[PDB]
């Protein structure tokens, strides 16, 4: 017995943007209050966390485009 | 017995945008209050979490386009 | 018995951006208050964490494009 | 003709307070936003004013008692 | 003609306070935003004013008592 | 014609306070933002003013008592 696998996916996909001007962007928050109370924390594998935060983000990319692609080929005998 | 698999998907897909101007964008929050109370936290594999947050985000990408694609080819014997 | 695997995915994908001007971007927060109270913290493998934060980010990339791609080929006998 | 005025008001009035303890007082505001827009202001005699304010006051007097008294005696001929 | 005025008001008034303890007083504001816009200001006699303010006051007097009194005696001929 | 004025007001008024302890007083503001914009200012006699301020005051007098008194005696012929 013989097994042949040919894995040849072809990609020609374009993700693109055009813009004239980014322009006036104003981000003026007036800060509040946050309180968190806890006794014990206990984190193990691959935990990702935020506790007690007051964060402001202004994010103005000129493009900001994304292309996420994953190829997988498991085999067994 | 022989098994032949040919995996040749072809992609020519375009994700694209055009814009004249981004223009006036104003983001002016007036901050509130947050309180969280807890005794014990216990997180294990692949937990993702936020507790007690007061966050503001302004996100103005000029394109902001996404293309997410996944290929998978499991095999067994 | 013989097993042949050919893994030849072809990529010609472009992620691109064009912009005229980035322009006026103003980020003027008015800082608040944060309090966090805890007795014990206990973190193990691959934990990623923030506690008690008041952070401001202005991020204005001229492109800001991303292309994330992963190839995997497990085999067994 | 003769005019006699005797002005002899007698005051023995007490304004008083007693207290055991002032105790726990917490004042935790989360700041908002204020905007005021105007072209021209024009103020004359005895004007008292506030424009565009975000103020917090905690006032805990141990007594805090007031006694306001006014005596007046106009005369004409 | 003769005019006699006797102005002899008697004051024995006490304004007083007693307190055991002032105690825990917490004043924790989270600062906001204020904007004021104007072209022309024009103030004359006895004007008192505030424009564009973000003020916090904690005032804990041990007594804090007030006694305001005014005597007036106008005469004409 | 004769005019007699006797102005003999008697004051025995006490303004007083007693306190055991002043105690824990905490004043922890989180500073905000203030902007003021103006073209012309024009102030004349007895003007008192604040523009564009971010002020914090903690005032803990052990007594803090006030006694304001004014005597006036105008005369005309």
């Amino acid at each position: 017995g013989s097994v042949q696998i040919v894995y040849k996916p072809v990609d020609l996909s374009k993700v693109t943007s055009k813009c004239g001007s980014l322009g006036n962007i104003h981000h003026k928050p007036g800060g509040g209050q946050v309180e968190v109370k806890s006794e014990k924390l206990d984190f193990k594998d691959r935990v990702q966390s935020k506790i007690g935060s007051l964060d402001n983000i202004t994010h103005v990319p000129g493009g900001g485009n994304k292309k996420i692609e994953t190829h997988k080929l498991t085999f067994r005998e």
